[PDB]
């Protein structure tokens, strides 16, 4: 009914602003002192029975050789991962499909390294990992190929030691960013290929929030025609029954993106896109945000758009909005993020969305609703019947 429908549209607009306010990409910066790069990013692992495990990544890369390399301007990589099982495989294994693209530098105002030439076709890949987490040792072998033209990787991994003592998803980032698609205007910022064929050292520390950490060191280089990733991993301070050693993480996160859900995203999109030209500008994003209480600067609005602007044109195209909302529904929000969403409606911070607060939000968004059909909205969400929406009830409206 067009009352549940109003929860979706308004709810979707609030999680869109949540997405636009978060940092989900792989942020690369030059590190002149090491002749390399450094990176930071946040990974989300869905917890099988509900919630999310965050993994905070810090990364450094260093050329193995003394050839000249490209030190980039600030940019990011966007990564889409799909995990699956080979139904003919009896060993503990993971099948990985990964697409990696560089963006985050807008179009305007101007080279292409020799390493880049090694990546114009399909390149075979080998991966070898030796790990030790809280004294539990394991090895992993992987094979596949990479197609940098489309930023595409296909890789199958076997645990050669028997049972993997951590969940496979926690190893994805560790187990070849030289396969990233860099667009034509950003070819001078591709450190990864510029270091080849002699290769780079890749190091990370990965902090699992409320749990232990991984430390990784990898050598990434050509052995003949093959791109080889050789890794050592050490994990300490894990909890025996946390999400990692207790294996409480989801293996396959669904890309179920229905025609019904796309249509719901288009309804939220059209709240931002008030002139109906199919794109959202800083002006339009600024207008919806001020209407909900917030007061961002031109610069903040430019950054928020930059975070999802795949084509660098300075606006959120409808397809870029569909891409960001698919990510937002594929991976679970932290409690801190759902509470932020709740506080948009819960104006006074008392733990309860009153019908006055919900209308304030609605009529502030230019949504004409009679006291009757505002009450229908509260009805829809209000399980415990107090005529208010508490946190646990909000968390129910905001689910698939
Ligand atoms: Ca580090
Ligand atoms: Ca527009
Ligand atoms: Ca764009
Ligand atoms: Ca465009
Ligand atoms: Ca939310
Ligand atoms: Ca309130
Ligand atoms: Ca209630």
């Amino acid at each position: 009914d067009s009352s549940r429908r109003k929860w979706n549209k308004t709810g979707h607009a609030v999680r869109a602003i949540g997405r636009l306010s978060s940092l989900e990409n792989v942020y690369i910066k030059a590190d002149k002192q090491k002749n390399g790069i450094k990176a930071n990013f946040k990974i989300r692992h869905n917890i099988e029975d509900g919630g999310v495990q965050l993994a905070y990544h810090y990364q450094q890369n260093t050329p193995i050789g003394d050839g000249p390399v490209l030190l980039p301007d600030n940019h990011y990589l966007s990564v889409q991962s799909k995990l699956s099982k080979d139904p003919n495989e009896k060993r503990d294994h993971m099948v990985l499909l990964e697409f990696v693209t560089a963006a985050g530098i807008t179009l305007g105002m101007d080279m292409v390294s020799k390493g880049e030439e090694l990546f114009t076709g399909v390149v075979p890949i080998l991966v070898e990992l030796d790990g030790d987490v809280n004294g539990h040792k394991f090895s992993v072998s992987g094979e596949g190929e990479g197609d940098a033209t489309y930023g595409k990787l296909t890789l199958k991994f076997i645990c050669t030691t028997g049972k993997l003592p951590v969940p496979w998803p926690t190893l994805v980032t560790t187990l070849v960013l030289c396969f990233s698609r860099y667009p034509d205007h950003m070819k001078q910022h591709d450190f990864f290929k510029s270091a080849m064929p002699e290769g780079y050292i890749q190091e990370r520390t990965i902090f699992f929030k409320d749990d232990g950490n991984y430390k990784t060191r990898a050598e990434v280089k050509f052995e003949g025609d093959t791109l080889v990733n050789r890794i050592e991993l050490k994990g300490i301070d894990f909890k025996e029954d946390g999400n990692i050693l207790g294996h409480k993480l989801e293996y396959n996160t669904r890309d179920q993106l229905t025609e019904e859900q796309i249509a719901e995203f288009k309804e939220a999109f059209s709240l931002f896109d008030k002139d109906g030209d199919g794109t959202i500008t800083t002006k339009e994003l600024g207008t919806v945000m001020r209407s909900l209480g917030q007061n961002p600067t031109e610069a903040e609005l430019q950054d928020m758009i930059n975070e999802v602007d795949a084509d660098g044109d300075g606006t959120i195209d409808f397809p870029e909005f569909l891409t960001m909302m698919a990510r937002k529904m594929k991976y679970t929000d932290s409690e801190e993020e759902i509470r932020e969403a709740f506080r948009v409606f819960d104006k006074d911070g008392n733990g309860y969305i009153s019908a006055a607060e919900l209308r304030h939000v609605m009529t502030n968004l230019g949504e004409k609703l009679t006291d009757e059909e505002v009450d229908e909205m509260i009805r829809e969400a209000d399980i415990d019947g107090d005529g208010q929406v508490n946190y646990e009830e909000f968390v129910q409206m905001m689910t698939a």
